[PDB]
DNA sequence: CAGGCCAAA
DNA sequence: TCGAA
DNA sequence: CAGGCCAAA
DNA sequence: TCGAA
DNA sequence: CAGGCCAAA
């Protein structure tokens, strides 16, 4: 029999977008030295071991998309980041012909140059590491002598301004010609740092294990043979990266009496849980279901995380485990692999009278060409005939919140805890 | 070596039973009109859109089995419903030659007849719908003008009495000759109804989305070409449909000191949880393990749900997620697909002076032949030598209970919440 | 008249309201297909003096 | 040799 | 399977 | 085109 | 796998 | 025919 109607279902429009950037980065070949970091609050006294492996911030949205693209993206509710890709090529590595010292005839045409690549060091459970900005000595510019006070947020903000420039009405407009326009090189300042405990003032039983042998977890190549070659190629598929919240549904409490109904979940976990661990071992690991949560669209929505533009440069793109959907969901913890690349410090051609590492270095600089692609997807659903887009309420989203109203998000800036990236309260910009 | 004994194990007898019925149903081709339903308690003011798609109650035990079969089934502890099957055939659709109005010469031999089939509309998250019994206007018998106060329980009870008749000593015996004996046609009165919010008195922000386009989720066929053809064929395998509780085990507290022992569950969920959601979004979704439960056989058993015969016509056959077994179990939420079939209203042959739908209709009637089969299974276990059947205590069953002692069961009469069938307290008959 | 020349013939108020968020929108093509069903003709007219039913 | 541990695969 | 095979 | 969401498969 | 493949 | 139940596989 002829069918005059068939179940065609909803009209839903899906939109895929792609964002590409090309960056050229300059890195300094820092010496590996030990710096003391004094105790401060809950931070214990510790030793820090510096490197020249600059952090590549491929985990953040500004790395892939301009302020104009970001501003336009807010007009597409339900936008999810789907995949991110990065390719790193190295160019010729420059090493100074001589050092500043005049007493030694240290100039030499012969060079030994080495390129260092570290993938996924951030997640190694027994290596405590972060990316830090150093201060350097005036006589030895390759030698860190302390820590800059710049935060990770401020570092990424400065990188973003270098990439995309100021507003046309800024008094400081001329200070940063946008590399997205010129294609000029940008200096990176955030370097992989390895920590270990400082037991000088420790009372009772001391842990005297020294350092982890972190060189056993990096790749090091002859830089003379890597000119104009790819050294890193990484692809990442996001688990849950909601960049713009979904369209709100038509609220069923306006239509139904049973809007606050209950139903079986069986043995399935449909509400996520928060895991807390304690490496001091004063308390055992705990798992708590039904964390404080807020809807991010709809009647009582709290959109602070998206209103504050946290996901542009302050927090990583991947946020799996931080958000919930009201359906029968399966959620796991997430983290993107870290990327650090750089040039090993080049010792100055001179004699020393002891069996030690070098104490003076030649100026050396890495030149890295970075390609990056980000793909996203958004939806325009029409559940109802009038009044714009509305999604099914099974698409409704929630976000972890703290009791003071601050949204909670994943952060990659702190060292891993049991190989995990912690989630912390966001800070208002 | 010759074995004089081998581990033959327990003697367990398994019994399979099959229940068949054939029903012939008459449906009215109701007009699609909008009725206002005023606010009442937690029920908000809403608009209702009527249809002629009659509900087919294939989710209930009385649809498949007579009172004699049901009464006998209570003698088989551990009876589970295994599968249910329904087949629907349509016969010739009757449309009135003319309407009651005399002023218009509206009689015509030409007809356009359409059959509507809706499968699984009940579970669609963005469509708020139930089955309702209407009141109709006297001048337009196809036109609903209000809602009857009959409950779903009373509707199904009346259907059951029509199918199987009264007791031989009833004063009303002659009023309902049983269709199970005569094979005569029965009129159905419960029709699919689509709701949307009524914002006439809403203060603040209004939702003005109108209706969902529900026609995009049904199949509609030329009824002139469907005579004597199958239109619906559905099969359902039950997850957990306990019709009679299992034989009680020999209680180990009479034999052992460690009857209240504890043991690891590991990371597996062995006790089910209740999920509560809130479409008003005042609270986030919550999941609670270890709900109030009662054993349904054994020492402290509460058999109220089965003593009250709730599963015959008041609650659906499928109850997965409502019951637990003491073993290492895996449980998920359940619901059977809904079935609604009917004839579209046939406009009267007349002119109207505006661009609207028809306001007058011809009497029209659907004729549906329904075959239904239900298969069940029960067990007689002999764990012990004397005193009748006893099961292993790993077969012990529990049911969700409310704090006032009412058993909790799934219900299909309310609109879905996030695509789920809610569980509510049962009501004493 | 079949008003296939107008936007409301093809798109709902919700779709129209959402479409305003896409600057540079152009309508590219429009298609219409018309099927006829059974034509109904009255058995008789209202006049009683003539036996006109057929 | 990267993504919820690696000494598991 | 909220990577994905 | 139905059974715990569909815009996922 | 308390559908079931 | 044993290892988180057996009347499930």
């Amino acid at each position: 029999a002829t069918a005059i109607l068939r179940p065609i279902g909803l009209h839903v429009e899906k939109f895929q977008q792609t964002y590409r950037k090309k960056w050229r980065f300059l890195t300094s070949a820092n010496a590996n030295v030990i710096l003391a970091e004094a105790a401060s609050g809950e931070r214990p006294a510790r030793w820090a071991l510096t490197t020249g492996m600059a952090s590549i911030p491929w985990e953040y949205l500004f790395f892939y998309m301009s302020p104009a693209e970001y501003n336009r993206m807010k007009n597409y509710p339900g936008t999810f980041a789907k995949s991110a890709s990065v390719r790193i090529r190295t160019w010729n590595t420059r090493v100074a012909f001589q050092t500043g010292d005049t007493q030694t005839a240290n100039a030499t045409l012969n060079q030994n140059k080495f390129l260092q690549v570290a993938k996924g060091i951030r997640s190694i459970p027994f290596i405590c590491s972060t990316n830090r900005k150093y201060t350097y000595s005036d006589t030895e510019p390759m030698q860190p002598t302390g820590f800059a006070t710049l935060t990770s947020y401020e570092y990424r903000d400065g990188l973003k301004i270098a990439m995309y420039g100021y507003d046309n009405d800024s008094a400081d407009f001329a200070k940063k010609p946008p590399a997205d326009a010129t294609g000029a090189e940008i200096y990176l300042q955030d370097y992989l740092t390895i920590y270990t405990n400082d037991a000088r003032a420790t009372t009772g039983t001391k842990i005297l294990a020294g350092f982890p042998p972190y060189k056993n977890f990096i790749e090091e190549f002859d830089a003379s043979a890597c000119i104009n070659t790819d050294v890193v190629a990484m692809d990442y598929d996001f688990s849950y990266a909601p960049l713009v919240p979904q369209f709100a549904p038509v609220p069923n409490n306006l239509i139904t009496q049973n809007y606050n109904a209950s139903y079986p979940a069986g043995t399935k976990n449909e509400v996520t849980a928060v895991k807390t661990t304690d490496s001091s071992q004063a308390t055992p690991p705990t798992q708590v279901r039904n964390a404080p949560r807020k809807y991010i669209q709809g009647p009582n929505a709290d959109t602070t995380f998206f209103d504050e533009e946290q996901n542009y440069l302050r927090v990583p793109i991947e946020q799996g485990g931080i958000f919930e959907e009201v359906n029968v969901e399966t959620v796991h913890d997430t983290q993107m692999p870290s990327i650090n690349v750089g040039i090993r410090a080049v010792p100055k051609l001179t004699t020393i009278d002891e069996t030690t590492q070098a104490n003076s270095w030649l100026d050396a600089q890495g030149y890295f060409e970075v390609d990056c692609v980000l793909t996203t997807e958004s939806v325009d659903p029409y559940t109802y005939i009038k009044g714009g887009c509305y999604s099914a309420n099974t698409k409704s989203q929630l976000q972890y919140f703290a009791s003071d109203g601050r949204p909670i998000a994943k952060v990659y800036d702190n060292p891993n805890v049991y190989g995990r990236m912690q989630m912390i309260k966001t800070v208002k910009p």
